[PDB]
């Protein structure tokens, strides 16, 4: 009933994409920028820092505060929290408002972990910072922090419940990065810092 509720919230929620309300609000079209993609990093290459953050923590909420809620009212523990959790994802993935085309869920992701644990959250936002500063694509960072978050979550002992949310939302995540990999793979996908270094 109230748990129905919920996860019909956290889907309906998740289809409201962000990046792209924002992106209309200043007249850029974000799949004519960049990566095409409509989540913050490609936000901040089409309108500044300022709007990419802020998309950020739109996106963070998106999956924070409905995952927030089925911790506090049904507990980790719940396959409520593993529905509302899988469709905040799922919603920013496949927006129900926005032609079922969205972003990739990083974000929101990262938003449904830190509602379970704040420690895997920062676990996997360490390992997604080494990955960056070392690599320098934000694509390459997200995927092994996915892995690195399902791992943590495993290993930390959390429950089937948990787990089957965090390998269904890994695994999409990752497939919906299928096409930087194929950037990666042969050498065109954006890359951070080369040039700036000119200008410090
Ligand atoms: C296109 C994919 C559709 C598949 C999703 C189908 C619905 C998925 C999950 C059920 C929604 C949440 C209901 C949970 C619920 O009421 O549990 C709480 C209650 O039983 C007592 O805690
Ligand atoms: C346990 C306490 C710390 C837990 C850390 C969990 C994650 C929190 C913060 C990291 C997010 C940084 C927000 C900025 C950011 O990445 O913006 C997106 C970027 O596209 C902007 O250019
Ligand atoms: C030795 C010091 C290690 C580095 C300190 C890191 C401090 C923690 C967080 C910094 C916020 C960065 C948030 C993510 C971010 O902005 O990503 C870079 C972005 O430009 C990629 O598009
Ligand atoms: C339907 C939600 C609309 C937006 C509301 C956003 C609220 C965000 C954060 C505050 C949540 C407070 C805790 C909610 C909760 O489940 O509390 C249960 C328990 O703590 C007391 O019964
Ligand atoms: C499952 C647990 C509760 C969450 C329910 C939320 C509904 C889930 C997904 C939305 C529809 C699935 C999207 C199917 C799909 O990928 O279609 C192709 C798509 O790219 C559209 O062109
Ligand atoms: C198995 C579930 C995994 C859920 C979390 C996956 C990602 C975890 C940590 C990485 C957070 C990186 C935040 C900084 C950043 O730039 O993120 C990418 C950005 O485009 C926002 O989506
Ligand atoms: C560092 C280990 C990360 C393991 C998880 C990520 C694996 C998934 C996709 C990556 C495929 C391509 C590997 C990355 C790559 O080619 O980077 C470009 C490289 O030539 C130098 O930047
Ligand atoms: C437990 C399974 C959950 C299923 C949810 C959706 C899973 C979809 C794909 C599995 C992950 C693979 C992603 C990596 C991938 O295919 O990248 C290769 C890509 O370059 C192919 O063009």
């Amino acid at each position: 009933g109230s748990a129905l509720f919920l996860v019909i919230f956290a889907y309906l929620l998740g289809s409201i994409t962000f990046g792209e309300v924002i992106a209309k609000l200043k007249g850029v079209d974000l799949r004519n920028v960049g990566s095409g993609n409509v989540g913050a990093t490609n936000v901040t290459r089409a309108l500044g820092k300022k709007y990419g953050v802020l998309v950020f923590f739109l996106d963070f909420l998106k999956g924070f505060i409905p995952a927030l809620i089925a911790v506090k009212s049904f507990g980790i523990d719940s396959w409520v929290l593993t529905f509302t959790g899988l469709a905040s994802v799922l919603g920013h993935m496949y927006p129900v408002f926005f032609g079922f085309k969205g972003g990739k869920g990083v974000a929101t992701a990262l938003g449904v972990v830190f509602a379970v644990s704040p420690s895997v959250a920062l676990f996997s936002f360490l390992v997604w910072l080494g990955i960056f500063l070392w690599k320098r694509y934000v694509s390459l960072a997200s995927i092994t922090a996915t892995i690195s978050a399902f791992l943590f979550l495993f290993v930390a002992g959390y429950p089937v419940n948990v787990l089957f949310m965090a390998i269904v939302i890994g695994a999409l995540i990752i497939y919906r990065h299928r096409e930087n990999i194929n950037r990666l793979l042969t050498g065109r996908e954006h890359r951070f810092g080369t040039l700036e270094v000119l200008f410090q």
